[PDB]
DNA sequence: TGCACAGGATGTATATATCTGACACGTGCCTGGAGACTAGGGAGTAATCCCCTTGGCGGTTAAAACGCGGGGGACAGCGCGTACGTGCGTTTAAGCGGTGCTAGAGCTGTCTACGACCAATTGAGCGGCCTCGGCACCGGGATTCTCCAGGGCG
């Protein structure tokens, strides 16, 4: 369509000028990994203590 | 003389034959069950067109949203007294057993108006249209209507 056409180029006009696309930048948090593969020996240590 | 007893003279729950009421079982005539013919009403499709959306920038306005003062009205506390709450004896009248009736409730032939079912006309009622006089909104101005400050009065 021609509705498509200016409303798909807006998106872009809204970066060139400036990342307004949402800008949404990562504060770069560590890793989420919750195994902690010492904590499913605990149990073991428990018993052998 | 004061006293215990042996038997009659009354009660009383106890056990037995007896009187309603309701559940249980055996029928036969107006119901249902079912078989066939008709057919128009229901399931299915081919355009269609028509108002209803798609997505989001901005500019501006009217409506929504927040914020504080305090004024009056919701609301707690408390005393009063008369208006029902509670308890007696005394009365009028419904409950109930039983009775003589009837006049209106209730099931059944006759036919006869009289409304169900079906062609032919049309005209009064419905789709379409295009205006103007009543209607929408607001100024001008008079009128009322409430708000606040003495002050004459306690």
């Amino acid at each position: 369509n021609f509705m498509s056409i200016v409303n798909c180029l807006m998106q872009l006009r809204k970066v060139c000028n400036h990342p307004n696309l949402f800008e949404v930048r990562p504060i770069l948090t560590s890793f989420v990994l919750e195994h902690c593969v010492a904590s499913d020996y605990k149990d073991v240590e428990r018993t052998l203590l």
